[PDB]
């Protein structure tokens, strides 16, 4: 039986972990001055508090715990959370939220298609391929200006049919780092409303862009216009609990009836996949969010991280500027999030990794959190050496 | 679009507790619970587990992404706990999953990848979630006779006759021990014969192992699995740490793929890592780490085995007590099966009608198929259950 198993292609981004004066600029995890991904202060305190308060580990809720569901809703939608018409499902990380999102939509529309950005998180297409869902792309990254080809994007999206799903990154677009402004978001909402396409928002970096509330701005605008929208959130990065596997799927419906319908299907979806969702991570998140003292320090630490990385981009761009006398790499300072695509070709990037020992994702995607004052000039020189 | 959704039925377990709570009777009893409960009606956190969580809190320095298929310490410790000295790593693939249920879902997905025309055989009866997951996947499900309603024991003759019909490439799901919901179990000699049937048919064994340590002991409960593992070249095992470690909500389990050779093992392992990746990327870390900590740390392990044994013996005492009470009140040994059953569950064999009469007249609740949880019994509740059973005419 098993001998008939066909070999499968690995995760190229995760492969870099294996492929690693080495400079790690691959996998999207935050790193500090000394190349460490620390546990946030609030998270540690949450765990300590949990170690004392929990008296049992019996089966809990199939859709996650109410405290988590509520906390997460308010974090993402703020005061735009109409719980009466919102369904929530605790999933195994943001990735689980996406898979669960695709399954839910496919249940309501066997003939659904998914539109993804050119380019997008490869794992998006991987999952869709596995499920056998037709994937179409829309123009997004303007290769020349390193910005967003808004004209192209609006053009392709206008071709989506009712029942189709459009996958938008809430903010901090992985892998480009190029993001839409709120004005562009309003226009996109105009298109979606007219096309009847279901918006699927992948929110994995709320807090690394421009701030907790600012990064959720776009998602809130869509939710305020479009009567039905899906949001897949990840607590992996903004809470630094990557290995805990915690996120959630939010299903915004047009009315309570549909909400009860969706919520039912979402719970059933967990039951048939792995039964209950993991408790530990969801608990840390709600504990932090519902405890004023814990929330205050978390926001602060996330702010320091976010502001610190902002500083790094400016340095890197400046370094390169002084090393070329050209505003070419200006896009680095404009980009927002953890990543930024240098625009280097596959031949160049490979040369860099083998000789310079600096490993970045094949499409020239660099994790700016992997840089620091010591490595910045080295990277600048390394890319200056060839092309760019 | 979401309005086109089909109304999905509730989990039912909630509906059970719904009527129970609504019951104004001060002396009502709940034997329908599916988790373990101590003398005080609580599901405590095992001592070793609270110890592991304390050490993890002090030593963990990061929470970055870890093993896609799980961590090595967990995989090895688990394979050893299940297969003992018989663990042949060279041909064994391992996958940390989201609980035993996740392990089951992945096993089915894996097999279906290897054989599109996969057909599954499940016992009569079996854990309802088995059928639901399979129906959801659209896999053809077959049943094999297992529970004898009259003796409350295993209908082996019938089991053999039905399993004989399995074809090359079909899957046969076996409960490694403590059969949920029945409580009736196969002896090592019956396992040997089942082994011969599977060898002849060329069917792939999928062993569901969720109660290791609740039957006769850790080693004894793995006995059947180990006989199969040694005689059958390809075997899939879905283990759960929920019950025997008491970490239900943490969602810890693992899929073990025993292969004929290393080339196949590499094929299976990759396919499993891919399956995890295409579902939720990485499996939950916390629960698995508690487990690897208890099993590797001699002190904790010793205290865990000690606590599990206490739990196991306690339930066995309850079985003997209830069976004894039933013997005196009935003037016969007709209810002896209660003491022969292993696991925390037992199917009494009462008709849905008798079950309803038991609830209304004695305030004793249980699942509709007459399945009761031994752990929910105690010196005060046993005399009552004994009398209810006999008075209703079971
Ligand atoms: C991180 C990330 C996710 C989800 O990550 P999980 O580890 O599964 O929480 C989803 N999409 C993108 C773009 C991400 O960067
Ligand atoms: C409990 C149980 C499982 C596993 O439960 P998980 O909670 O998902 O670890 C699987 N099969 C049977 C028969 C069970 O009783
Ligand atoms: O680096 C990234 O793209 C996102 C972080 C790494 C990954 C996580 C999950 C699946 C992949």
């Amino acid at each position: 039986m098993l001998g008939n198993l066909k070999p499968q292609a690995p995760d190229k981004i995760l492969a870099l972990m294996g492929e690693f004066g080495k400079i790690d600029l691959g996998v999207g995890v935050y790193k500090d001055a000394t190349g460490h991904t620390p546990i946030m202060r609030a998270v540690h305190a949450a765990e300590q508090r949990m170690l004392e308060t929990e008296t049992t580990k019996t089966y809990a809720g199939l859709s996650g715990e109410p405290e988590f569901q509520k906390a997460m809703g308010e974090l993402i939608l703020g005061d735009g959370l109409k719980s009466e018409t919102t369904a929530t499902l605790a999933t195994v990380g943001g990735t689980g939220a996406l898979r669960q999102a695709l399954e839910l939509a496919r249940m309501a529309n066997p003939d659904l298609r998914v539109f993804v950005s050119d380019p997008t998180w490869p794992n998006h297409v991987s999952i869709m391929n596995f499920m056998g869902l037709p994937v179409q792309t829309y123009r997004y990254f303007d290769a020349e200006t390193r910005g967003v080809d808004f004209e192209g994007m609006k053009a392709d999206l206008a071709a989506a049919k009712k029942g189709d799903m459009v996958l938008l990154h809430g903010c901090c677009h992985n892998p480009t780092g190029a993001n839409l402004t709120l004005d562009q978001w309003a226009e996109i909402a105009s298109i979606l409303e007219k096309t009847g396409a279901l918006p699927l928002i992948d929110l994995a970096y709320q807090g690394f862009g421009d701030g907790l509330e600012e990064d959720a701005a776009g998602t809130r605008l869509i939710a305020s216009r479009i009567p039905e929208v899906l949001i897949a959130a990840s607590c992996s990065k903004n809470f630094g609990i990557y290995r805990e596997r915690t996120g959630c799927l939010l299903a915004l419906c047009a009315d309570a009836a549909t909400r009860e319908l969706a919520q039912g299907a979402m719970a059933f979806l967990n039951r048939q996949t792995y039964s209950f969702p993991p408790f530990h991570g969801a608990k840390i998140v709600s504990t932090v969010l519902t405890t004023p003292e814990l929330r205050a320090d978390w926001m602060a630490e996330l702010e320091a991280v976010r502001s610190g990385m902002l500083r790094l981009r400016e340095q890197l761009a400046g370094e390169l500027r002084d090393l070329s006398g050209s505003d070419r790499f200006g896009f680095v300072a404009e980009h927002r999030g953890m990543f930024s695509r240098l625009g280097a070709t596959p031949e160049q990037v490979k040369r860099i990794k083998e000789e310079f020992g600096i490993y970045m994702v094949g499409d020239s995607r660099i994790n700016i959190a992997g840089l620091n004052d010591n490595t910045i000039p080295i990277l600048a020189r390394a890319i200056i050496e060839v092309g760019v």
